[PDB]
């Protein structure tokens, strides 16, 4: 299943970013963002599982992290043919050091995740590590991973001056993954990334893995799951975290408990969202139609009484959807805001 569609978005926004010069407020648009989180997970579907004769005992995701299985996706191939490998030949003039502009920027960071490929050049998990039953020597490996494209963001963030460009690491590269242990490696060593006005999605997609954990056990609210891999939530659920991570609210999600939540599916005719509205436990399908790429949302209120309030911020409105006016995009507790709602419709490990 190789979803062309994707592909041929994707070309269009190289083009017209290409020579895009980022600047200091500079972000990703809805629609480009929608079109990121599309070919990672077209990308994922075309090679969706393991060959039982090269697969890891510890359940690790290597037909995503590896050439054996890279190599031979058809998403990838078709992908890096496209357009007489017009894409493929300008993503081998890049590096992390000399990127200046938005188009470089994506196409450098998505072809390095969905080729398998480090910055440094070095595949995410060599073949000859495809089958070992060693835990901490490939949890080690998948880290370094998880980290570096995040890493890898900041350093840019941080030559250029900017405060909003942000490109996830996907949900499968945080196989074993500490979310404190990535925040803190990462921001204890470098007092550059703690400026307010650089790198404030990286940091707000962090800050919330740091505190919440992928697998919250007994605490969990909400669990979603694409292609075998899952997460859980018992926060609010912001698009940063939903758009990052590269879960759609089309996904598989269940609920743990009766509590509200609010799934927020597009942008509507009046400046605002669209959603709908789950309370009961078991499944919550979104059934109403997939939006196109310029309106579709992934965000998630959930409504209780037991947040604590130093995480409540995370459903408030204007931070628990990415603002498409770039210098207004909110990143933490001192800029989120709950006002709005006016022109919204309803259609119906870290543990915090």
């Amino acid at each position: 299943d190789v979803n062309v569609a994707s592909i041929t978005a994707f070309k269009s926004m190289i083009d017209e970013t290409w020579d895009k010069k980022i600047e200091a407020n500079t972000c990703i648009s809805r629609k480009h963002r929608n079109i990121i989180h599309e070919v990672i997970r077209d990308f994922m579907k075309a090679y969706p599982k393991m060959d039982e004769n090269k697969k890891s005992p510890l359940g690790a995701p290597m037909q995503w992290l590896t050439q054996y299985y890279i190599l031979k996706n058809e998403y990838h191939k078709t992908m890096l043919a496209y357009d007489n490998g017009s894409l493929n030949t300008k993503f081998k003039t890049l590096n992390i050091y000399m990127i200046t502009n938005v188009g470089q920027y994506i196409l450098y960071i998505v072809f390095c995740i969905i080729s398998g490929k480090n910055h440094d050049g070095t595949p995410y998990i060599y073949d000859s590590e495809i089958t070992s039953n060693d835990k901490n020597f490939i949890n080690e490996r998948i880290k370094y991973a998880c980290k570096q494209i995040l890493h890898g963001q900041l350093t840019i963030a941080l030559r250029i001056r900017n405060k909003f460009m942000f490109i996830g690491s996907p949900m499968y590269l945080w196989f074993n993954v500490n979310g404190s242990q990535v925040y803190h490696d990462i921001y204890d060593r470098n007092a550059g990334f703690h400026n307010k006005e650089i790198g404030r999605l990286l940091y707000a997609f962090m800050y919330y893995l740091s505190i919440s954990g992928r697998f919250l056990n007994d605490f969990a609210l909400l669990k979603f799951t694409y292609l075998g891999e899952s997460w859980t939530f018992s926060l609010s659920v912001p698009e940063y975290i939903l758009y990052g991570l590269g879960y759609s609210v089309f996904d598989t999600i269940e609920k743990f408990s009766n509590d509200a939540i609010l799934v927020y599916i597009r942008t509507n005719n009046r400046n605002g969202y669209d959603y709908v509205e789950f309370n009961k436990k078991g499944i919550a399908k979104v059934t109403e139609d997939k939006p196109d790429n310029d309106k579709r949302i992934h965000a998630i209120r959930l409504i209780n009484d037991s947040t604590d309030v130093q995480h409540i911020h995370f459903g408030f409105r204007n931070m628990v959807i990415i603002d498409n006016e770039c210098a207004n995009i909110q990143s933490s507790a001192e800029n989120a805001t709950d006002t709005g709602h006016h022109q919204d419709s309803k259609i119906n490990t870290p543990i915090p």
